[PDB]
């Protein structure tokens, strides 16, 4: 139900052991640790949770980009990239949350299909 | 030191009435009110802060995405855009932080000057 | 060895039945008809070419984003989006050509693997 | 009524001395030569064109890239960006064409406003 697809601008690759943590907020409003793990060698993590766990709620997806740019030697902006949506039962069922990075800039898309 | 600039995507525009809300890490790993404002009609948001009181540290920019595509009658998918920077930390920068936003997507971009 | 992935950043998803059209650059400078198709449901379009066929040259990815967006009775600012790279065999030998598109605005981004 | 600015998503600073070549298509459906230029300090190219000269049209606004990250020592995925547009077919608009430039990776997006 949740996938999240990494890649790297620029390499022109897939953005390999990215680690991600997932969140969900919880109801005092704090981030209650969800799913975690590493981008494979093509950015792509799965196997995060599952049909049942994933309930409608506010997540946060957060990428772990500093690491990634310090092991290439680069110097990157931002400390993380954090992308935070409701998953809502309404819409279709299975989120790809991507994530194109750059050292000084990223971007993000949501690919919900049934 | 330290603007930020939105535009739309959809509409070809600057992102009106867009609310920003700034925080700094503090020393205990909350994160504290910093600064707060909304996009002017060119989409800039200025005078968040002053020189002296942007010192060194750890600053998320919290663009308030999903008010801003509710405002206008759309269900957008994020929550808000967030970009988490440390700044200051070889002396003072000016920051402009830039957002680019559709319903379902977002990017973000920093420009980084030395005065 | 050439893949086109189109997404929809409006509406969250891929960018189905978009027509792309792929051109070589020919000695004289034109640009000469090397594939075309329209992309899947998944917003992907494969069997442009083959290994034989993808020699290195210039090439150019055309993707009708004015049709798509129109057929959503949606008025874009673009008349197409152009992708046009060197395709070099010292460099890994599978490239997909991945496309964001808004009305206004569009990115792209390779992803060349081995 | 025209103008353009490139950004580098790298550094997080302008693209500097970027060449950029603007194309207008013909009555024969070629691509006319219509203006050219190169972005400043800033990342910004204006007085390409005025508004006489600026009538309706199909524009190709091509973004050097390549010949900017080959000047910077790297070698880069794309030949150029190119963004291909009509322009002023409901009278006179001020059209700002933005650029964000990695080297396996742009972004695009315009800006249009009526005077
Ligand atoms: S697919 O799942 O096989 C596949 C292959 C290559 C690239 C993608 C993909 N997914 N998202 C993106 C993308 C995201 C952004 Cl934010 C910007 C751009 Cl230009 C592309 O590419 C999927
Ligand atoms: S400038 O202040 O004159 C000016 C005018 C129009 C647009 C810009 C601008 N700043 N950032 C961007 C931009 C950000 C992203 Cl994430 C993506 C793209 Cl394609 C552009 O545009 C500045």
């Amino acid at each position: 139900p949740l996938m999240v697809k990494v890649l790297d601008a620029v390499r022109g690759s897939p953005a390999i052991n990215v680690a991600v943590h997932v969140f969900r907020k919880a109801a005092d409003d704090t981030w209650e640790p969800f799913a975690s793990g590493k981008t494979s060698e093509s950015g792509e993590l799965h196997g995060l949770t599952t049909e049942e766990e994933f309930v409608e709620g506010i997540y946060k997806v957060e990428i772990d980009t500093k690491s990634y740019w310090k092991a290439l030697g680069i110097s990157p902006f931002h400390e993380h990239a954090e992308v935070v949506f409701t998953a809502n039962d309404s819409g279709p069922r299975r989120y790809t949350i991507a994530a194109l990075l750059s050292p000084y800039s990223y971007s993000t898309t949501a690919v919900v299909t049934n």
